[PDB]
């Protein structure tokens, strides 16, 4: 199994804390070979957890240096479409963080270069590969709670000074829509989709309540699917509380967690697994082994910020999510 | 002295709500006229209360000088037309919720209540549970900090045994959203009596059971005045279990019929009749000068406005003084 020639650009908490450990596990598939990020001892010291990889002082010369297949981008937002679209001018693939841009005009031109290159640009939406979320969509998909009416989704991530992401500069400052409605958010549009396919039009209200998260960190809203089903969608990035994850169809219910599925009185474990090993091997799959690109496809990932970008600029006004994209 | 009531409508509510209410108020009323569309009902009805005066019609009971007041159980599109022909005879009214069919309509009993000296009491019994006082004490004694969002679920979960899904002006609603204003106006009580007055509402509106008459699904999301977000969902045919919960800056309360958690503490919510109750302040109303905040028209009104709006509203945007 020949393997993907892989360059790390941007070290910071995603690269050493989420990327690595899950790369270190699929050594058969990748070698990081390059290395390089805005501070040079932060790329260091990532060297040296990988072991030995050249180090960069700039993304364009590791483009240029012919040790790489593929750039994995572990970036502030605001440097994904430009990335991007050096490293196809230079031949190499791509595999790049969530959101897919800061807004869905951004977004826009990260997929049209997608489509018109040959090379591939993969959107890591960890969340597509989440086992819990598959499962859902299985139950759901083959009728066992009867039709889908009515999912809620209440998320209290009670987040606080101590929390690592809250210090990141372009988090404080965000350039991204929604701030942390964005970057927390496209996870849950993506796992959403997943269950109960397209948005056709979201209601939503949007608040600014933590003087500590930068941008926006509240959302409220009702949606409805293309097939008919309601949802609602509400989350705190700042308060605590209890998640819930219901679906409720004519049949019965189901709600979602982590480890498990409960369906009416029936307990079902999930069996658990890594979502970033798991992109990881699809990109392989995707690049090396000529599978379709449908869960890192920059298309998927633009629908999931559409959502959200809708939600921030609702007001609690009907949006029809297409007509962003 | 006693208030001398006559019962117009003798179903459901009045034998299994009302009644029992009533005979543990015997200190302050006296049932002495009766009336309903079946002469049989209404006489089943007499030999529950006691030897009650029975009158084959509304009109007849309102000319007998045998009260002072009635008490109207009716089926909600006669709610307009007898509280105007008991007003116009020096009688005051009870009536039941919702208020009218649709707020155009409820307009006019409002309009009509402020031009009478008589009380009209919009029997709107959620603004008498304990359980929604407690919590209104706690929100506005800043127990949770500045309130941020309340979320209330509930799933009726109604089938072919219950009695209320065969009456008639049930099976084809004239009031507005069929279940969803009958029970709807209810939550807007509470939710009113906790939070205050709401700005704007989104929301949508479904049918999805054959059995209930009208639209019997709700989900919205709304701003009140203060700011706190809400939603509210609703199914009257499925099940599910019921939360009511409001997190505020610095805590969380979930609420119920029996008690009131506050973060991880419990409070049991002492016991009432809220029929008992909202018969009470009725009789403090009329004989013993209290103002009318918990029976008036006006909050009555304001109650079907929410849910008139929800039912518009199909997912857009809807300032709820508009419709006032
Ligand atoms: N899928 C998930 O669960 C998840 C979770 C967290 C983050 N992410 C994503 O991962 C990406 C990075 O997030 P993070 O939390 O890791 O934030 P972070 O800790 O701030 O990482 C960003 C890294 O990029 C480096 N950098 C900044 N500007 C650069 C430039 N011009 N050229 C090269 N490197 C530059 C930073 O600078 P220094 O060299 O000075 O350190 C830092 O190493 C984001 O897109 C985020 O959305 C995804
Ligand atoms: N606050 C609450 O918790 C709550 C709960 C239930 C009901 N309610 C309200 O109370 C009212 C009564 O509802 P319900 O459940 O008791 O329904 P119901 O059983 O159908 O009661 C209506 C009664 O009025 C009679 N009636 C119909 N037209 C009449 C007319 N023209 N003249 C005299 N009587 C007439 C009915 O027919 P018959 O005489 O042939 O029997 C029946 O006795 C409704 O407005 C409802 O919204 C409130
Ligand atoms: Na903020
Ligand atoms: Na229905």
């Amino acid at each position: 199994l020949r393997k993907i020639r892989l360059g790390i650009v941007g070290c910071g908490i995603a690269a050493r804390e989420l990327h690595l450990p899950a790369l270190k596990n699929l050594s058969h598939l990748f070698e990081i070979t390059a290395v390089t990020s805005r501070t040079r001892s932060h790329a260091e010291e990532f060297a040296k957890m990988v072991g030995n990889p050249a180090v960069f002082d700039s993304y364009e010369e590791l483009l240029e240096s012919g040790l790489v297949d593929a750039v994995d981008l572990t970036l502030p937002v605001e440097l994904n479409l430009p990335f991007i679209e050096k490293a196809l001018r230079k031949g190499v693939h791509v595999i790049c963080e969530k959101p897919i841009s800061t807004d869905v005009e951004t977004g826009k031109k990260v997929v049209e270069l997608s489509e018109k290159s040959e090379k591939t640009v993969y959107i890591a939406e960890n969340f597509r590969h989440v086992p819990a979320f598959w499962k859902a969509k299985e139950l759901v998909e083959s009728g066992a709670i009867g039709d889908p009416v009515f999912m809620n989704w209440q998320i209290w991530v009670g987040m606080d000074e101590n929390n690592k992401y809250v210090h990141t500069d372009w988090r404080k400052k965000p350039k991204h829509v929604g701030g942390f409605l964005s970057d927390g958010g496209v996870h849950h549009a993506a796992a959403m989709r997943l269950i109960l396919g397209e948005i056709e039009w979201i209601s939503a209200v949007a608040k600014d309540l933590s003087p500590l998260l930068g941008g926006m960190d509240f959302l409220s809203s009702i949606f409805e699917f293309e097939n008919g089903t309601v949802g609602n969608y509400t989350i705190s990035y700042s308060l605590k509380g209890n998640e819930r994850f219901e679906i409720t169809g004519t049949k019965g219910k189901i709600s979602i967690s982590w480890d498990k599925i409960v369906l009416n009185e029936e307990e079902m474990k999930v069996p658990q697994e890594n979502s970033y090993q798991k992109e990881f091997e699809d990109f392989y799959q995707v690049v090396a082994e000529g599978k379709p690109n449908d869960l890192g496809s920059p298309v998927q990932a633009l629908k999931d910020l559409a959502f959200i970008e809708a939600c921030v600029r609702s007001a609690g006004n009907k949006v029809f999510v297409s007509s962003l994209l």
